DNA sequence: GGTATAACAGGTATA
DNA sequence: TATACCTGTTATACC
């Protein structure tokens, strides 16, 4: 460790795992692979070779370093998702107790009804072109599978993407993912009426929005997430 | 892939299943990973990684437990987010912004299904929220009350969750404090607050929202 | 004596 | 072709 410390009771590897912390808050190494390979940094440390990967493994964890299959790490920062991916541990709870479930269905609909309220107060005269691609291409009738619900779900995250805001377009894949998740026993009984509903919902929402009007929007917006 | 994900994801189903209660009730690892198949340094980077999230305990050559509370996790990822300052100057307000796009949530819904039973209790709660005099103690600790009472009026457990969430985020973000501008700052919350309180009497939701941007806009 | 923690080499998929 | 991930082995201090 270049200071002739042992630490072996109190657990070394806490030792250089801060040593290597305080080293990259240093600002001596870039954004990449700057750092050196494992038998490089165990032969410098005069330590073990587990010891350096349970390192670099617990430090991936805190969200430091990123590593693929044979590469070096790379050093960056804990970003909008690193959060999510270290949270969702709760999430079985509240599918497992009858609750919850309209609870994250009230913050769906208000989180959506905010940015549909942004996204017409805010209305460019660049972005109507994006819901117009996005509408035409999700309005022939092609394929009634799961074609129809993945263009609703890109329909969807384009709508998100207006405001341009990394934690949200994070925050709308989680409570996407997480609500897709929930979706036992999808069956096709009734979805090519839900499918002409929906576009139905999605036109005069659009056309709320050239009017400039959130009342009806918010209200088809109501009413498609009441039927389901 | 990495086997180590899958018995971590594998333990964390079986402990969420209520299967072992509190105290050493696991088995032998050795049997464990000879029947998964598994290899040695996996299954010490896995309890590595449960002790890092804060759902065992090992100190030295004990067995794991049961962690019902969760309050470490709490301020370990809070530690762990309040860091991505430097990189963006401007972006932490989108941060700030989400928060909006919360509150905007909440006026519009007092005129849903609230009657009276919440106009009393968040009467009774600006009446101590304006009695309240000190400027750094007693006026901050009425804006969270009056939050938390706005928060807690749907009646969801992770609105509340949220909503402090939020609170402990900017409180570790933000390292300055004001207390003469803080002064005039709450004033004209609870002058807006009154126009709030009053439109959601009248069943009003667009002064509402229009008094909370306003609130937001002037910082 | 059981416990975790320590060290080493050897075979193989992959960029 | 060079890389890291996975699997093989044994030695040692403490309760």
């Amino acid at each position: 460790n270049l200071r002739s410390r042992p630490l072996a009771r109190k657990k070394l590897s806490e030792m250089v795992e801060e040593e290597l912390e305080q080293m990259i808050r240093r600002r001596e190494f870039g954004e990449g692979e700057q750092l050196p390979s494992e038998r490089e940094l165990m032969a410098f440390f005069n330590v073990g070779r587990p010891s350096v990967r349970e390192a670099l493994a617990a430090l991936k964890r805190k969200g430091l370093v990123q590593i693929n299959n044979g590469e070096r790490a790379r050093v960056s920062r804990p970003s909008a998702d690193t959060i999510i991916g270290e949270l969702s541990g709760m999430a079985k709870d509240f599918l497992s107790h009858p609750g919850g479930i309209a609870h994250f269905e009230q913050l769906r609909l208000f989180f959506e009804s905010s940015l549909v309220r942004y996204a017409a107060e805010h209305a460019t005269d660049e972005q109507i072109d994006l819901l117009a691609k996005a509408l035409e291409i999700n309005s022939q009738s092609l394929d009634n599978n799961a074609a129809f619900i993945r263009s609703d779900v890109d329909f969807h995250r384009v709508l998100a993407e207006i405001p341009g805001n990394p934690i949200f377009m994070a925050i709308h894949v989680a409570l996407l993912d997480w609500l897709i998740a929930a979706r036992p026993t999808v069956t096709d009984q009734a979805l090519h009426e839900h499918n002409n509903v929906s576009y139905q919902q999605h036109i005069a929402i659009v056309d709320a929005i050239r009017r400039h009007d959130p009342d009806e929007a918010d209200r088809a917006l109501q009413s498609h997430l009441n039927s389901v």
